[PDB]
């Protein structure tokens, strides 16, 4: 049975039609919109990445906080230490739901040939819902243990919000946009 | 399918809880040190407390093998020190994984894709690891990495390393007092 | 005590005894050098045997798709092709193992990373089309190695059903231990 999840994903993953149907499902649900037709999974993540990095900018000015742009070494200026806190914790969880629905964390469709490439791409579904917005209100708020603070207020968004149980059915769905029966 | 998405579901709920997560870094602290955590004191200071007690016993040792010392840094010794640590690390995390665990969530160390890796192989690894990554050291050997891995499957071997660690994954999750499952 | 301990307690059986490791090393030269390893060489001997095999096929390779050869290591930009290709490999092959039911970070020729199995099983097959595989890419000076050649390299593991071959491989490796295989 765990391996019968495996081949599935790793068929998904492997087939460049349907890794682009998997890729697509990924867009919209990150941003609530069909993705644009006739768009390969390298022209999505760039257009993902130039939303992002509009999104990270309008925090930016919602929150107060002066800013050129996501950048790290964990270590950084206070805000880019609050999201690789938040962020990082957001994978934890992200890969123990890929591993309770059978999956592998390092098989990947946007990301690739990282132990965390599959995490990475669920976890940017989800990430500006609530957990990349609370590593801007906890730098605005600048308290003593920036990064703790972050940490503490995670794990109470997931614990309250059920976000394991949550991404279960979510990484399903995902994986089966590529119209492949599932396991 | 169920069963699976359990075992994560319970691990999760221990760690996402500050009072669960507190009862489980309490018993790791008492596996670890033998004695009690003290009182009244957060998971933080209780890292805190690990990391002094833990600097100590690296002074200790190198005191006793008589091995030139200046902290932790990731010559020889150091060298010697992460090659066995890695080595215990490969072994915790195939124990956690095979248990149905997830190593990224910890209860000490949490944040980094190996948290809860870091957390179990710490209970064990100043027992025997460390210090013979201090007698390896101390003998200023040819090959010392090579030396440091003989000497860890030896020890994994000897000790049933393996074979004791995946019920103490279990020992150390069950101290939050939660139904585990099936 | 469940059938997933059950084969990491016989994959770590034969990874920690230093007979059993030898004897499942010597099985991994034999599959991927086609004759078996000179007598009484330790483990140690045979990574440095098949590290200087290694090197030759490397220089061969170049000579024979007329790629410029400096040795092994971003680099140049067949070191980028051939990093981007085993990288590939490693994705299907940790697959392998985990639908195996085994563990990524416990292995023989490589011992002490999170992906030392992956790392012994990889090298057994690598140089049958993957690696060849870069070179192929390199020759053609591509502007986007990395994502020419796991273009072609998925297309490989997809049409070579490398991933379900794979699994029984990994199972012969362990089973030439001569230790009863679970069940
Ligand atoms: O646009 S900022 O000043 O809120
Ligand atoms: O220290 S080990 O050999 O039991």
């Amino acid at each position: 049975a765990r391996s019968d999840k495996l081949l599935y994903q790793a068929k998904l993953a492997l087939d460049e039609d349907l890794r682009l149907k998997v890729v697509r499902k990924m867009f919209e649900l990150r941003f609530g919109e069909p993705a644009p037709a006739r768009r390969s999974v390298e022209q999505l993540r760039g257009i993902e990445g130039s939303r992002v990095r509009a999104t990270y900018a309008l925090l930016a000015k919602q929150y107060g906080v002066t800013w050129n742009g996501r950048r790290y070494d964990e270590k950084g200026d206070t805000i880019n230490q609050c999201i690789s806190a938040a962020t990082s914790c957001l994978y934890g969880v992200t890969e123990a739901a890929i591993l309770a629905a059978g999956y592998a964390p390092a098989i990947g469709f946007v990301h690739t040939g990282k132990p965390l490439s599959f995490v990475y791409d669920i976890a940017d579904i989800i990430k500006f819902d609530t957990v990349v917005p609370k590593a801007f209100e906890i730098a605005r708020r600048n308290p003593g243990e920036p990064d703790r603070e972050v940490r503490l207020a995670c794990r109470d968004i997931f614990r309250s919000s059920k976000t394991l149980a949550k991404l279960i059915p979510l990484i399903e769905d995902v994986l089966a946009a590529g119209e492949i029966q599932p396991p």
